[PDB]
């Protein structure tokens, strides 16, 4: 029928995003999904970012922790197995957040535990020490579809990203959670799927059965096999560190970019650049036009700026490199 209840029996967290990418790319928006997941020790990174600056790949290779490459943009986020996780699709207009937010703070409810909604994205219990954090969680609505996913928090350890990730200094120069072992000292990732479970058969009125996916045989989504392929390879999580012989960096109110490349002859003739923004589209489109450019403050800016048209919503964000770019040169 209408709904869909996937349970990920792994954690592997190349199966369970690839799993995420099909729901969000390859099911139609027909349906209603819940999906239930979560990761061993990983850290995921967004797309734009690069490992070798913001990761210490060397502990995390000694701690035996995995990264992973989400398609989106933004910076770096931990998992372990203390975290559980939810991804809700469904297509529109019927569909907006509101209604998982609904669902979640319901089985939360149905745990003994109230919270609300504090801020765009988490849920927040109310405590005598004040607001403490609960879930982080992030939204987006496409053409068909509305999707939401997020975490939370049983028995994360939290400060644990600090030892894999790298000062960065610049973002160092420019700038509250529990986990529910606190507050229900029994709670298992079962217990709290069955809550959501239940709260997203009652909202809907319907019940299914729980298909239980794991890596060791295809899912019923289509193009899988694929999905899964790419998005586990070592060449789309990691990837090659950059080589080019000039180096531009920046932290933003917005987020840090690095920017490489090479000058021949007064031009560019390769760069590539870096970024931990929730949007990183327009540097990547920038990195695209600054090919053969002409290596000059003028024509710099000339280019970052042609990208305003088709970048409207982002254009503080192509002012201040255009600007940066400028003084930056010489
Ligand atoms: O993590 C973010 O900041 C954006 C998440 C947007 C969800 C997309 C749907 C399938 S994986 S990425």
């Amino acid at each position: 029928s209408t709904l869909r209840l996937l349970i990920s029996d792994s954690y592997d967290p190349w199966f369970n995003l690839a799993v995420e990418e099909c729901i969000f790319r390859q099911m139609p928006a027909t349906q209603r999904v819940l999906f239930l997941w979560r990761n061993a020790d990983t850290v995921v990174i967004g797309r734009a970012q690069n490992p070798w600056k913001e990761c210490n790949t060397r502990r995390m290779e000694e701690d035996n922790v995995r990264l992973a490459r989400r398609s989106s943009g933004g910076g770096a986020v931990f998992h372990d197995l203390g975290n559980t996780c939810f991804t809700f699709m469904a297509g529109k207009p019927e569909y907006d957040k509101t209604i998982s937010t609904s669902i979640v703070l319901n089985a939360l409810n149905a745990l003994g535990v109230s919270a609300e909604a504090s801020g765009r994205n988490d849920l927040v219990v109310k405590t005598v020490e004040g607001d403490r954090k609960v879930s982080g969680s992030a939204y987006r609505e496409t053409k068909d579809r509305g999707f939401h996913h997020g975490t939370l928090l049983l028995n994360a350890d939290l400060s644990r990203l600090a030892n894999y990730l790298n000062p960065d200094k610049k973002k160092l120069a420019a700038k509250r959670v529990t986990n529910l072992t606190e507050l229900l000292p029994g709670i298992t990732h079962e217990q709290v799927c069955e809550a959501i479970t239940e709260a997203f058969f009652a909202h809907y009125g319907e019940r299914v059965e729980a298909e239980i996916i794991s890596p060791n045989k295809t899912p019923d989504l289509p193009n899988f096999a694929e999905t899964f392929a790419r998005q586990s390879s070592w060449e789309w999580n990691f990837g090659q560190a950059p080589a080019f012989s000039h180096l531009l960096d920046e932290r933003f109110t917005w987020g840090g970019v690095e920017l490489h490349f090479d000058v021949e002859k007064g031009h560019i003739t390769r760069a590539q650049v870096f970024t931990d923004s929730l949007n990183p589209a327009p540097l990547e489109a920038l990195a695209g036009r600054l090919q053969g450019c002409l290596y000059r403050a003028d024509m710099l800016q000339q280019e970052c700026e042609a990208l305003l048209v088709d970048f409207p919503e982002q254009e503080k964000e192509l002012r201040e490199l255009s600007a940066w770019m400028a003084g930056a040169v010489r």
